[PDB]
Parts: C-alpha cells; structure tokens; sequence
C-alpha cells in the first residue's frame, strides 16, 4: 500500500568529507573507502584508548503518539584485526537521541555508548571482542542487546575471525515488538541474539542510527566496508496485535 | 531463503497468473468479482468464487525451515438493504483444492459442510449463522481445518466502503493474526497460536474466496497482495511495513 | 552504489527530517502546506515556502561515479476564480540554500530575478508570464540555472484535483524527464538534454518549492519520495516501478 | 505509490521436487542443493550432447495494449566447471512463450533456446563459454543479447573463471526500453552488455521466465546456486518519455 513514511540509506564505500555522516572521536572515512571507527597508525597497527562513531545526519523518527512503532534493517559490513591476537573492545550498531555524542571515558568496555557500567539514551547491537565478566560479559567474544546500559539483556557466543570480512544484520520487528541480530563470515557459522522490547518505552520519537566503536588497552581495527539501513513507519497501522 | 512474492493492484480479463473457480471473474472495472454480479452492480445468492495464485507456495521444507507469510487484500462488500452475506476468506490449501459441493452461503466456498480438501482461512464473515457457531456479530475468524471459527473477533463492517485486510503468519512463534480495518475506524484483530506445519502439506496454493447464499452482497477485491519467506526458525522475521 | 531513498506519505507538526523556509508549513491534515492558507483553506497571495531533506545527497564522485536520481510527489494545486498562480517546483540546489529575495509570484522560490545558489528545477507552472519567457499556457518546464525554461511542455492542470509528478534524472544518458498526471487525463511530458555533473555541486540538498503572487492557489503537497543511487555510468539503471 | 502489479522470486536453495519450477530437458534440482541445468554424471563430470531449463511455474504479464511494459531484474549466481579446460556451449537467462519447449537438436552453440542459427519467442542473455565465429560469436567467451536469434545483437567479451562462483544481474528498463547484464566474479573483473529493445514489439503480452544451459562435444557443469526474479507493471504509466 501507499501509507508508509520510509529512509533507506546504503555506503557500499565511504570517501573524505561523508558530507552525509556525523563523525565523533577518532573516526575517519575514505581510507581504502572504508569508515575506520577507531584510530589505526599510519602503518595499519590499530591503537589503544580510541573510540568514534558515525552517525547518519537525517533524524529517523521511530514511534507516534498512536503507540506506532517504526519496523527497520541495518546490516554492515566490517573487518576486525588484531595482529597480536589480543583484540579490544568491539563495534556496535546503536540508536540515540539525535544530538547524541561520545560519553566521557566510554573507551574500552563502554564501547563509545555508555558512561559508565551501572543524558544520553541508547539501544545498542554490540559486537564484544573483549569478556569482562565482571559486567556481565559471558567469558567469550559474544553479540548483545544493550537497552540503556552495557550490562547486556541478552548474549549469544561469537566465533569472531581476526582478519575476515564479516557481516552484521540488525532486524526491530514493531509487529512482535523484537529487536535481533545475526553476525556470520563467508563459510563459517552465524550468532544470532533476540530481546523483547517496545522502543517507545525506551527512545525519543526521533533518533539518530550510527556505528561506535572502541579500543582499550587491548585494541582491533574497527573498519567499516560498508553500512545500509532502512526504517519504515505506517502511521494508520493498528500499533500492536 | 526461498521467497515469493506477489501484487495486484489492478485485474484484468485472462489474468493467466490467477486460478478462477466457480462464479469469480476479472476485469470489470480492474477489480475481482469473486461472487455474481449484474450489469447494473446488483450481487446474485447462491453464488461462490475462489481465486488461487497459479503458483504453489513451499510452506516448509524441515524442522529446521519453515514459511513465515503476509497477505494484504482491499475489498468493497455492498448489498442493497441491511443484510450483506456471506463473507470474504483468505485460505492456504492442498495445491488442487476445488469449490466443495454446495459450498455456498454460511460455508464460505472453502467447506462441504460445518463438521477432502486441508483449508486453513482467516474469513470476514459478515452474517453471524449460530448454527454453525459463529457469534452472534459480524465477525474476522480463524478456521483450521473447519467453518467453526477456532477464534474469533467482532467486526464492526461498513456496507459499501472500501476496507483493507492484513493476515500474518509468524511461523518462529507459530502464531496466526488477522486485522481488518476501515479508514478512520478502529481495526479489528484476532490471534491464535497454531503451527501450521502440523496442519498444511509441504506445498500450497494460496487464495481468496467469497460466496452469497439467500442474503447476498458483492464480494469485489480491488487489490491483493502475499509474501512467504521460507527460512531458519533460529532467524527472526523481517516485518514488511 | 551508494543510495539515498525517502518516502512521506504522511507529514506530521516538527517534521525534524525536512527544512521548512519561507511560510512553509507540515501537519494540518498530515500535509506539507509550502505557500500560506487561511483557517478555511483560502490561500494568500505574496506566499512563498519550500521544503528540504535534511540530508545532503551525493550527486557525483568521479567521472565514471554519477548520480541517477528519481522523484515523486503528489500534490493539490486549488484556487476559488479560475486564476491560479504561480505553481510548485522540484528542485536540486547547494546545501545551505534559501528563498532569494523577492522570489513570491513568477519566480517560484527559486531566482532572484529572471537573468548567488545553483538551482536545477522542474517546474509545474500554472501560470503563464510570458515577459519571463513562458508559453501562453500552464506548463510543466525543466529549468537549469534560470527560471526561462530550456525546455516545456502544455500542461492541462485541473484547479481542484490530485495531480502526480514523477522526475526521472539518467546519469547514462544524460537526459533530465518530468511526468505529470491527473486520473482518466493524458500525462504531460518533457525531456531535456544536460549532464546535470557539470551544472550542480558534487552535494546538493533536494527539496519542493512553492509561491503565489497577486494571484494564489493552494501548494498542497501530500506525498513525496525520492531515490538517488551514485553507481558507475558503465552499469544501466535499475527502473523504480 | 499503489498502482503497480509485482511478480517477485528467490530460490537460495533448490530441493528434489521444486513444485514452483517445470524442469526440461536433463535439468534436475537438488544435488547440494542446487540446479544442474545439464547432465552430470555420479562422480561429478559433465557430459556432452546436454540440454536442460528450469522455467518459474507463474506466468509473467510483461506488457499490455496500452504500450506499457514491465520494468524486470533477474539475478542468478553458477558454477561452470570443465576439468579438460575445454568448455561449452553456456547458460542462458530467457523469456518466452509460456508453453516454450526446448527446441528439436538445440544442444551446443544453440543453447537450448532456438532451433538452428537462421513456434516459439525467445529473448535471452547467454553467458556464452565457446566462440562459435561462423554465427557472428566474437572469437572469446562472450555474454550477448539474443532478440529472436542465437546471433546476439551486442557482445561484451566475458572472462569466465573454471570452477568460480559467479553472479548475472539482468535489467529490462521499460522507461529506456533498455535490456542490460553485468557478470561478475568475486575480486575479478565485470563484463557487461546493453541493447535498446520494446519488448512490445517482440514477446507475447504473457510469458514465462528460465534458465537454460547446452553441452556439446565440449562440456562444463551449467550448476546455479541461487536465482531471483522481479518483475513490475505500472498499468496507469505513461508508456514511454
Ligand atoms: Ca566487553
Ligand atoms: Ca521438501
Ligand atoms: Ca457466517
Ligand atoms: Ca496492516
Ligand atoms: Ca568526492
Ligand atoms: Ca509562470
Ligand atoms: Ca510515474
Ligand atoms: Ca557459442
Ligand atoms: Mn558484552
Ligand atoms: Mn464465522
Ligand atoms: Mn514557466
Ligand atoms: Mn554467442
Ligand atoms: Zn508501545
Ligand atoms: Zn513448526
Ligand atoms: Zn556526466
Ligand atoms: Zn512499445
């Protein structure tokens, strides 16, 4: 039908001035034409202590007074390397208010998201390299939904690959009110995470979506190859079933 | 994932991707007459229609892989006086199922009698026969393998306006909804936890019935709209708004 | 292939994705008002408005990366005497552009005179000014950096009916085409020759214009959607219907 | 908008018994999963004097009396193997006639689609792996555009990669009248091809849409691993620009 309010946004290569893209921290575009979230030394080696994101410059408006809630995709593409095979801390795909920026100390585990581990309002998919079981990590690189906090409301393992080329698909549901994420590489085994969550308990009706990552003392590259998004929001939809 | 996906927002004579059975035809005005119709607009009793998609449906394949599907369909029901029956039915059934013998008016076009062919429908039924238990309103039901509704809801239907229909099947939490709704009005829904995979054969042909017995109505579909997406139980469904 | 798609079917009060400039208004009965009107949907002369997409768009890269690009909107063009004026315009200009001055009437938002920011537009002018070049009837016009059309064609508007407009921009080609339509009428077509990489910025921000002068008509816009894809000019585009 | 009638398809994976596909020739599914579009024997070696197709069970409405033609994509991904390095004769993406059959001795450099090289209508775009220079084949793998005739309109040589996964993306714009391929492997070089064509001038209204692939003296596994179709029909577009 024709009742539908739609943004679909794809960078299969990103290149200087992503007139298009927010950057925050250490993030940088048009490196190979890639986006690299954290910082990477002139000679490829990935760097401690970093942490950046992307955001896409139109807000993206997620709920209505009706308690109609937008249904969206995001899937990204992305190469993790940790040359001494000791990587840190991880990507995530994340929604915020739109004026949103990188929280004071949110390196390593906070992931550029959170300001501390329990002003800014999240939903998060993490990518986590990096256990710290002493927040709630399992004690393995695993995928999570974080609802305002880093502590994950849920987790699956992750057979992460240093030097792979994998891809991440992010799915809300507004019909089953879900919020997944399936992680897999080319020949090899997909992570898949689900959590039960209405958004317009959660987020403000407009948002910003984006990519953060981080580095603490242990570091990874955080290199984005390519990055789409697509949300739809039918406003004479019956909210819920 | 094995995808199908089908629309028609306009009807023609010899549309040869649809199965007319019964008294259904095309073309008239771009629109679908499942039941008979004068050449002045006048709907005929005792008259039955079904329209089948020409192409079968792979409803699952394993325990593993099954069908999560969406229909959508605009309808005009419109009698002369205050007594419009007998409804409108979306079905999923065995791919050669035929009008059973005198199947017209409380039966829908889809039963030979109220308790062959595997039917599973969401139908509009628009005359409440107590009979054969429907309430004592119009009425959206949920009929497995049966005209005795296993679920039903009110409908508050609008004689002679245009109204859309929205069938889901979320074949992970093996949950069948229909909603039903009118511009400007509240919708009317219904659920029911099934898992149709115990109930339809690997292959289908979807379709769209109608029938008028002593009291009558047309039964004019202006558009109608289906998708099946045939994957891992393990992976959560995209919504399609 | 980079790709930016947007759709409102519906505009809501704080519209947060839109630039409003000028009188330009978003919410009354979920349309986009670009040219004041009164309580009772009377339209006032000396109005001009436009609407922008807060994202920038990415219209070329290279001499082998280019934009192709598609709009649509539809739109109510209503006056109380059978003198409507001026019209609505698409348009395509650099980032940080506003209403010149004195731009209401005949200029339609977009110049400041007729012969500061670079405007490519396709123009639905409903009112013929032919001491600024136009044909002595209404007239859909491609403009490329001046408000007298490079090319036009008759336009037989109906005052009072939902028209559509669709723009067609083929990078390969280098041809820039305009539809517009009313139901059960013929279309109005024009096309013209430009390879738009050397007129605009390599940025733009997209958006609708709308202006009345001594005489005045609704700039109702009710629906808009746009595609840009920036892809190789080796590969053929993909058609949206 | 609303006025467009949509056929969509995606097999990712084909089964024993793909009820949805008519299989000709020595065409067999679900061997890994997948469609063997000429003979392969139990060990894994092609054979020669081969032809097969797979053709969608739905028929097509490709253009109507109004001189409006559907716009289509056809994506396809195969493995052409051949041990000795001696390949032939392709695979071919075709519309046709619904009740299309493979022709009488269509095995080699005709592909399974005509019956010598100057009953049925064929358009197709082969994937052409052995130059046949006496019927106007450039002297290098190939693809072409084939209107009605084995000897394509246009050529584009073809590097094709022994025993790789490669992908063919087929475009018909209806709004350019424009048919067009990519063929591409990963990290490897695309070919592609164009050719202005109505198909209102060489198809039936109605179609079916396949794949077909010959062996000859020389042989190559003519595997596909995945296959979707799209295909749209505006019926209230302007026919042409
Ligand atoms: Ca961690
Ligand atoms: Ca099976
Ligand atoms: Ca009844
Ligand atoms: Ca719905
Ligand atoms: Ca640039
Ligand atoms: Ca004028
Ligand atoms: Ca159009
Ligand atoms: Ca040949
Ligand atoms: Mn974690
Ligand atoms: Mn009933
Ligand atoms: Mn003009
Ligand atoms: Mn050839
Ligand atoms: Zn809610
Ligand atoms: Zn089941
Ligand atoms: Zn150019
Ligand atoms: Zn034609």
């Amino acid at each position: 039908t024709h009742e539908t309010n739609a943004l679909h946004f794809m960078f299969n290569q990103f290149s200087k001035d992503q007139k298009d893209l927010i950057l925050q921290g250490d993030a940088t575009t048009g490196t190979d034409g890639n986006l690299e979230l954290t910082r990477v030394s002139s000679n490829g080696s990935p760097q401690g202590s970093s942490v950046g994101r992307a955001l896409f410059y139109a807000p993206v408006h997620i709920w209505e007074s009706s308690a109609v809630v937008a249904s969206f995709e995001a899937t990204f593409t992305f190469l993790i390397k940790s040359p001494d095979s000791h990587p840190a801390d991880g990507i995530a795909f994340f929604i915020s208010n739109i004026d949103s920026s990188i929280p004071s100390g949110s390196t390593g585990r906070l992931l550029g998201l959170f300001p501390d581990a329990n002003a800014d309002t999240i939903v998060a998919v993490e990518l986590d390299t990096y256990p710290n079981t002493d927040i709630g990590d399992p004690s393995y690189p695993h995928i999570g939904i974080d609802i305002k906090s880093v502590r994950s409301k849920k987790t699956a393992k992750w057979n992460m690959q240093n030097g792979k080329v994998g891809t991440a698909h992010i799915i809300y549901n507004s019909v089953d009110k879900r919020l997944s994420a399936v992680v897999s590489y080319p020949n090899a085994d997909s992570a898949t995470v689900s959590y039960d969550v209405d958004l317009d308990n959660v987020l403000p009706e407009w948002v910003r979506v984006g990519l953060s990552a981080s580095t603490g003392l242990y570091k990874e590259t955080n290199t984005i190859l390519s990055w789409s998004f697509t949300s739809k929001l039918k406003s004479n939809e019956i909210p819920d079933i």
